């Protein structure tokens, strides 16, 4: 029932989250060590999964509700381990193949933002990705009133239950989103050698970035 | 027939001429003024008289052959003209409210982008919108083939007649597409005071300038 309401409360979830399963299966081997930050049920975990049996996850988040929630999806799977952490305490010494994320770093001050990405980039392996399945800021007010109202055009197309939207609205008045450029500069910064958007709906993007290619 | 097959060969057509058509809505008025620039059999033109049975639609192509199918397509539809013109032609006066264009403009090359851009913005009233539904190069060649094959899984999963695909890869032979950022910075350097991507899915996105907003 909880995957049906993620669904319903993002546009294009095949899409964006399919792009991310693809862009990481076309960038690491089948037997890939592969860190989920903030993975709460663990559903890009699951995406991966499918695409990947070979691959060992690591499924990382500051909340254990969220996590006992992986756990139970997980249940009898050997190659997935679980890790306790907020994304601003040390990250795990891995090397990793991937470290990929849904709808969490958006909870960061920028700043945290910034001094996370180069945090992942010293864990990742050469040639290795970071993929982000993010809600970003339009670049103008003008523009974010539009895409709120396409954002709420595909929550009332879903048949979405009120009572579960009114919840969405309450919970997004702490997040602190960015443009997807600004976010993508960052990567640049933080010394990815290349970064780019694969997939967009208005609000949504998959953003990624490696670190030699 | 062909509107089947066009669903085949390009990845979330629902999604980018949706966001074409939204993007306008909610930009101009209903009885707006708008320009189709390749506007070919004319399916961008549909959607956006489908949104807005009262705006004037002006359909600019170089083959005649294509508009035929456009006259077809608007052969009841009063408040529907058609311009033969090549890109490089003086633009109709106007003014318009809105200049939409779908995979046509990847078609001139790099500074006859640049070039027209500019005498768009020209035609446009203040505060008027160009949107552009179109084929993109990734930023690197490793991610050009991911891309590709991004377009190839879609193709295939569409059921796409292979004497069909064949044609398509031919046509895509004499595209000359540069990477979206690059076209959207274009728009500013063009003088559009708000330029962004609303949507995308790999090698096609939809994205938009405003003339003053
Ligand atoms: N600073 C922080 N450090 C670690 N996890 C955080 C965090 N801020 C938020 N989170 C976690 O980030 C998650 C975002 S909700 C999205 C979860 C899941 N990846 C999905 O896509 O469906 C929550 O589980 C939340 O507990
Ligand atoms: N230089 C140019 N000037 C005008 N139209 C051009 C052009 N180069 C290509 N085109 C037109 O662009 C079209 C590409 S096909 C896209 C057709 C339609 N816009 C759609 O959404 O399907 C063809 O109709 C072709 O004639």
């Amino acid at each position: 029932t909880y995957d049906a309401l993620r669904r319903q409360l993002i546009p294009s979830f095949d899409l964006l989250y399919g792009s991310a399963v693809s862009v990481v299966a076309m960038s690491v081997p089948a037997t890939a060590r592969i860190l989920d930050l903030g993975a709460g049920t663990g559903l890009l975990g699951a995406a991966l999964r499918e695409r990947l049996p070979d691959a060992e996850l690591l499924l990382q988040d500051r909340s254990q509700a969220m996590l006992e929630q992986a756990r139970q999806r997980f249940a009898d799977d050997d190659q997935v381990a679980i890790r306790v952490a907020d994304h601003l305490d040390e990250l795990p010494a891995g090397p990793f193949d991937a470290v990929v994320s849904a709808l969490s770093i958006h909870h960061l001050e920028h700043q945290d933002k910034q001094d996370l990405f180069t945090r992942i980039r010293k864990i990742l392996r050469p040639g290795g990705i970071f993929v982000n399945v993010e809600q970003v800021l339009a670049p103008t007010s003008e523009l974010e009133k539009m895409y709120d109202r396409q954002h709420e055009a595909h929550v009332l197309a879903s048949d979405t239950p009120a009572e579960e939207w009114a919840a969405g609205r309450e919970r997004m008045k702490h997040d602190i989103p960015i443009d997807v450029e600004t976010q993508i500069q960052w990567l640049r910064d933080a010394g990815f050698t290349t970064a780019d958007c694969l997939a967009k709906d208005w609000r949504f993007a998959t953003y990624a970035g490696w670190n030699g290619s």
